[PDB]
């Protein structure tokens, strides 16, 4: 069975912002959930230290970016922590309240949408290049759970029957039409290369 969920009126908001708004250099949608995906390997990784048993549903670590042009999705996975039904349905929506708030704010005084991930919102930068976003996601204390949005107010939560994923985070892109150079290999690579350098774990262009 399939919950359906109201966004917090601001997140709505923000969200439309993020559709609405004309900004060309949609291309950082990518080093924000790379971003988010390295937070949540840190999480594990941290967490591991005094309880190694955490690592049971699995030891490596890293992020994988998969592009899929008969689907037109490209999906950012990683084996971080993973995220509780709570998380998904309240925690993340309670904390993005401030943050969006701010962001916001700062959208006057000049600030631009490449700054979202300042404001710790980073995730709706998705909706730049998405109709369409799906995350799957399983954290140890959890079931796998699968999260979707076409934002327009709401979102959906329904315990996952894919395949089970061991522990982490899979945000799949369902590309909007004139977004499909996100699905092209080098635009991919210089994307990572100019935004994304620097991040402490692997990350694998996988190809088609
Ligand atoms: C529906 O998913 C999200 C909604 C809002 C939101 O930030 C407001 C985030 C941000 C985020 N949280 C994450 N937690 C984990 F363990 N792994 C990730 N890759 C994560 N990304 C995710």
């Amino acid at each position: 069975e399939v919950e359906t969920f109201a966004f917090q009126a601001e997140i709505a908001q923000l969200m439309s912002l993020i559709i609405n708004t004309f900004y060309s250099n949609k291309e950082i949608f990518l080093r924000e959930l790379i971003s988010n995906s390295s937070d949540a390997l840190d999480k594990i990784r941290y967490e591991s230290l005094t309880d190694p048993s955490k690592l049971d549903s699995g030891k490596e670590l890293h992020i994988n970016l998969i592009p899929n042009k008969q689907d037109r999705t490209l999906t950012i996975v990683d084996t971080g922590i993973g995220m509780t039904k709570a998380d998904l349905i309240n925690n993340l929506g309670t904390i993005a309240k401030s943050g969006t708030k701010a962001f916001m704010e700062a959208l006057q005084a000049g600030a631009d949408i490449s700054m979202i991930g300042q404001f710790g919102v980073g995730f709706y930068s998705a909706y730049l290049v998405a109709e369409k976003v799906t995350v799957i996601t399983k954290h140890n204390d959890d079931e796998q759970y699968a999260w979707e949005s076409s934002a327009g107010g709401s979102f959906t939560v329904r315990t996952d029957t894919g395949e089970p994923m061991g522990r982490g985070t899979k945000v799949i892109l369902h590309l909007k039409e004139d977004q499909t150079e996100y699905l092209e290999e080098r635009r991919i690579k210089e994307i990572v290369k100019k935004h994304s350098q620097f991040i402490g774990y692997p990350i694998t262009l996988f190809v088609e």
